[PDB]
């Protein structure tokens, strides 16, 4: 028969007990704002696939962003805005400001708080021990609150992390692939960058939730602490699993395929062989040895898990020996 169901662990029932409009962004009726309140500065480098902008706001000289929304179903942008401003003033979620369009094109626009154009990816490859625990706090902040709110980010990336090291400061940006978790709901498995793909989206489970996130998350920390970008290295979706089973093993892989009764793709039967689970031991060495500690691998362990249920909730993460020393200088400010 079908694939065996899957409830969240943590704020399953959070949009149920809300009103109607909170999640309904279908229903969501947008004011459009004039793009002409802000002058585009200069073009930030986001890739190919992305049109951001630094601006000003010329009522009041303010620095902002203005991204562009591409053309994509109006579905998608109003589920973006009113997930935006549902998160709005949460802890390390970025500000949206105004929503506009260009008066001739009628381009629909979003306008953040300005942010500069320093993401983690940037960065990550060069922090002390304490920064890396630091900013993988922040950004739990940011997920737990999220995922609080009913909201999965679904896209969780070193290039969706916005960092002001000067000042400690990390937003978490690009909410264009976040949806509300509905208990029971089957989501496109078609998200998140390859090398971030949770297995769930790797074997076709549609049935997930804000764990998807903590995926993401422990392949982040993999790829800081062992300095190996990326951590799990695929050639294309079906060659990023066997990427992880040959690190967290077929074992557990078969026994989570099996649990959840899912059909796996038949193009799997060839190449995910049969590999041991692999101790992180095996990737520590003399240039990330004094980023590894038993904490960390303890840590990471937790994250990275077949099954979406065993992984460590946000709160539980930030509840990890690993952050002890930043709890301890938070409350001391
Ligand atoms: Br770049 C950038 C900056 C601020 C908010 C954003 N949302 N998507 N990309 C963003
Ligand atoms: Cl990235
Ligand atoms: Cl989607």
């Amino acid at each position: 028969s079908g694939p065996v169901p899957s409830r969240a662990r943590v704020y399953t029932d959070v949009n149920t007990h809300r009103p109607r409009e909170y999640w309904d962004y279908e229903s969501h009726v947008v004011e459009w704002g004039n793009q002409d309140d802000y002058q585009l500065v200069r073009k930030l480098g986001r890739g190919k696939y992305s049109e951001v902008f630094e601006a000003i706001n010329i009522t009041n000289n303010e620095k902002v962003v203005v991204k562009i929304l591409k053309p994509v179903k109006k579905k998608k942008i109003k589920r973006e805005i009113k997930i935006l401003e549902n998160l709005r003033g949460g802890p390390n979620i970025i500000t949206l400001a105004d929503i506009v369009k260009d008066p001739v094109s009628r381009t629909p626009a979003l306008v953040f708080e300005h942010v500069n154009n320093t993401d983690f990816k940037q960065l990550y490859q060069t922090l002390t021990d304490y920064d890396i625990r630091f900013y993988m706090y922040e950004i739990l902040k940011a997920l737990d609150y999220c995922h609080s709110m009913g909201i999965m980010h679904r896209d969780v990336k070193p290039h969706n992390v916005m960092i002001d090291h000067e000042h400690r400061k990390l937003r978490l940006i690009d909410w264009g692939l976040a949806e509300f978790y509905h208990p029971g709901q089957e989501y496109n498995v078609r998200v998140a960058s390859r090398y971030f793909k949770g297995p769930e989206l790797l074997v076709d489970y549609q049935m997930y939730d804000y764990s998807l996130d903590m995926w993401s998350l422990g392949c982040m920390l993999a790829s800081m602490i062992f300095r190996k970008e990326p951590f799990f290295h695929g050639h294309d979706n079906y060659d990023q699993l066997v990427r992880i089973a040959k690190v967290l093993g077929t074992e557990d892989l078969y026994d989570y395929i099996d649990k959840y009764n899912i059909e796996l793709d038949p193009r799997f039967n060839d190449i995910l062989g049969r590999h041991s689970r692999k101790r992180w031991e095996r990737f520590v060495h003399s240039e990330n040895q004094h980023l590894v500690s038993p904490e960390a691998l303890d840590f990471l362990d937790k994250l990275l898990r077949y099954d979406h249920q065993s992984r460590l909730t946000a709160r539980e993460a930030m509840e990890h020996p690993y952050f002890y020393t930043v709890v301890k200088d938070q409350a001391r400010m």
